[PDB]
């Protein structure tokens, strides 16, 4: 009886689903795949690539933003929502292939800089290719790129270096306060006395509500899933999409049956 | 005019001093400087090192080391209250001659992997050897060496990643639990409005309860004057020291005071 | 038609089939699987592994290391051939787990702590943790462990980092001259003109010369089968080994074949 | 008696005196200081730099830059000659204030990565802010900037990751070799028998030869006295410089007769 052999992250096909770009605003595209998040900000002084998305996904998001009028000069900034494989996945790649830099906590860029391994819940179950951050960014943060201010709001539970992005974009010439909110989920994740996260529960609660006060006229999350967009849906593919406010509240509810279901466990 | 020639980081010399192990507790002693703390733990399964003062303390920690009985290869650990070229300096040097093994949080890890370049508020000012973390803690996780147990409390402020190490020692017989609490300074630091940490007043406030409340028969401090320990008076070294409560409130004093210096500035 | 999902690096089902130790020379045990190397030696100053085999070995590893009298803290130096998933895979999930410090030259430190990422034939296809280097060697340098003299002996071609190391064992009392030299291949990889690996086809010839000419009284490789050992064969496991003239002989006869294939290609 | 302070690394003030850029060739420029080399490449696609001297250097490169119209984004690539504190001292500065990326062999990027620490001949005597390399190159390899073509030549011996550079520009519609040799000193080495880099004098010889035979219209040097350059000179700078011919020739003769004070010694 040998080992057993290495099991490859494989996911669900819609989240290796190609998609063109969708416009969210003016400025801000959807550039991902259906079921994953990959939103490309285009400036006069660069674009911002927040997320990628999987790692086999670097060269559809250079088809995407060539499109889109960027070539890989002009990618200057990669943010993270959180440095999981389905969502930092490419970032390694975009950066030999870009000129692009990444911005990340301390916490993102330990963990993108062990490409995943060692995970507090997954151990070496789910990595990626490792990437280095070029700039590490503190809670509330801001960093500007062509007069966009992107601001970082710490909301550590499903990784400890989980971010909400924050900026404002416009929309029909409105502003629109756009809320790139982390995954609030805890996939199997032991959530009382976990010794390698003690204080678990406690930054979940201060993430719901950090969440729950953003500024947010239009809420997007790494699985679109979360916050009730649909991508495939064209110019309804926002019409549904859950308020921050309603993303916390559902999270927590979640959350709070999964105490109760682990305490019974 | 040529520029300027690179500033040594000099410090006082009683901060290279060196001195004789002094013992704080049956099993932990001081072994570094009188003005610098560095801890050693000896356990019947290897020693821990909390702290290694400056850069150039490297063979006297190891010779303090070797006169308690504790050769290379049993130095087993190292920890860290601030990764400051004054507290993690000889870190680099010695996991190269020792077996020691560095656990950190992440922005303490971050900030000793550049060698305490791109400081917060220093810049590149106060640079020392980079060294890398083995092993990235979560706040309130316990490392356990021997049957002592550490515990790690995040107190950021002075940096980031700063933080209080508690275990318990004996005495006498009698159980006394040490609290290793970090600086609480913030040494000709922006307070209000700091781009760099935009949340530095909510942590220091913060960190002061949690000072507060450590579990604290016995306080140390990096610099040991911060606790009124007086590393060269013998037996009487630790007479006068603090408690944690008035540890604290010295430093929340002191720094309600700068901040309404900074307003008149 | 979505993107492909990631294939998990699978290999012949006798590369994880764990067996028990089996005796080398007085200090020197094969304590892999039958068809991927990890060598252990033992001194009375610690234990030496020279390659671990896939990401999935460790456990493994640690057992036959009990086994053998060795326990997690006795552990303490890697070595590595090179740093390919194959043999390197378990080392950052070894370095948690043990005392154990990794010494290597500059490439292999590289492709190490990428993970194997970005190699310079395989891309990503073949990827494993990360690990980072504590020690590194110059071609030539020693490491003494107990007495235990290991020479490195640099041989690039299958890696830019690919190492031949040496020590000299005993086997019924008199002196055992082991080489466990690196592998040979070039597995699919293009050898002329190159653009990542300009002078590939140099350092593979210098690197035959190299093994042809190292202290050899018994030959191992990191795939036995490579030095015509069989791991499973018990007392005649070693009988047929080549001597390292023989196998850099066969090596440069293959190599020669696949450059005029190629350029019929 | 304390311990003594840390020495801070100081040089002849040339070293540090700030030039106005002097003209190589058509789009080869010597920003640096009077008695440091660096050198800007001006491409169409971007601007180049080869080497950034002394730590302190980075604001006066960028006032430089800016003379030549390169903004900060417009900096691509820098490129070193080796990682020692005088020649890559502002490069981690310099890509945290620019869009740089940095290409280095492993030899280069390992050093650079902790800012000149543990240097097999210094020790921890000559560090700076460490920085890591964004792509890795092997001996040979080009890497091209707007149809600009650098090719690494590996010269080790002064560092284990000493490069030469080369590229060919123009002057006066003419094609001009040019040939950024490193350094071929060896200041206070011990050359015989060097434990940490036991193949030094084989080094040092097969880089001589590398020199000896490189395109090389014009020789520079990262220490422009080396190659018997003037940068105070004007119009007459390169009048007296060196041929690699007989800078190799010279840099030999010196290292013969070091060799032979290190036997007598
Ligand atoms: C197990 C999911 C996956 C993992 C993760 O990011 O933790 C990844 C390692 O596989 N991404 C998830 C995340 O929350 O970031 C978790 S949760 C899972 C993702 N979407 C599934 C369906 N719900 S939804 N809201 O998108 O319609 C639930
Ligand atoms: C400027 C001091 C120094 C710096 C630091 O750690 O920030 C170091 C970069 O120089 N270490 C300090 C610390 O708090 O960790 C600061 S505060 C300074 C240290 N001890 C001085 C005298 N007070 S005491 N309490 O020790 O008697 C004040
Ligand atoms: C493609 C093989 C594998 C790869 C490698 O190390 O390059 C790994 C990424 O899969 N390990 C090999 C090595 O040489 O180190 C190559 S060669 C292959 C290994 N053993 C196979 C059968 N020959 S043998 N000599 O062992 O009987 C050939
Ligand atoms: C000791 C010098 C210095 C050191 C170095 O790069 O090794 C640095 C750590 O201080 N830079 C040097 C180099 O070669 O790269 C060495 S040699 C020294 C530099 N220029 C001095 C005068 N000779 S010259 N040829 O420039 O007119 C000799
Ligand atoms: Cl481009
Ligand atoms: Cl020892
Ligand atoms: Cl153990
Ligand atoms: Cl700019
Ligand atoms: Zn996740
Ligand atoms: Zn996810
Ligand atoms: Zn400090
Ligand atoms: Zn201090
Ligand atoms: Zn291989
Ligand atoms: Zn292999
Ligand atoms: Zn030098
Ligand atoms: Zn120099």
């Amino acid at each position: 009886v040998p080992l057993p052999q290495l099991r490859a992250y494989t996911v669900d096909a819609s989240w290796l689903q190609p998609m063109a770009p969708l416009q969210i605003a003016d400025h801000t595209w959807q550039i991902g795949t259906e079921d994953l998040t990959a939103l490309l900000v285009q400036t006069p002084d660069g674009a911002v690539l927040l997320d990628g998305g999987m790692p086999q996904m670097a060269s559809h998001l250079l088809d995407n933003m060539k499109a889109r009028g960027v070539t890989p000069r002009d990618l200057r900034l990669i943010l993270l929502s959180h440095a999981h494989a389905d969502h930092a996945g490419p970032v390694a790649e975009l950066k030999r292939r870009t000129g692009a830099k990444v911005a990340a906590n301390a916490e993102s860029a330990v963990l993108l800089a062990r490409g995943g391994s060692d995970d507090l819940h997954f151990g070496d179950g789910i990595t990626y290719p490792p990437a280095n951050a070029d700039r590490i960014v503190m809670d509330g943060e801001v960093i500007t790129v062509g007069g966009i201010v992107f601001t970082a709001h710490f909301m550590a539970g499903h990784t400890p270096g989980s971010t909400a992005w924050t900026w404002t974009d416009t929309r029909n010439g409105k502003p629109v306060r756009i809320a790139y909110a982390d995954s609030l989920s805890a996939p199997g994740y032991q959530l009382q006395g976990n010794p390698r996260y003690p204080h678990l529960i406690e930054d979940y609660r201060r993430s719901f509500a950090t969440v729950r006060a953003l500024p947010c006229d239009v809420l997007l999350t790494p699985h679109p899933g979360a916050s009730n967009w649909d991508y495939a849906a064209g110019a309804r593919a926002g019409a549904k999409a859950l308020t921050c406010k309603a993303y916390a509240d559902a999270a927590e509810q979640k959350f709070d049956g999964q105490l109760a279901k682990e305490t019974a466990g």
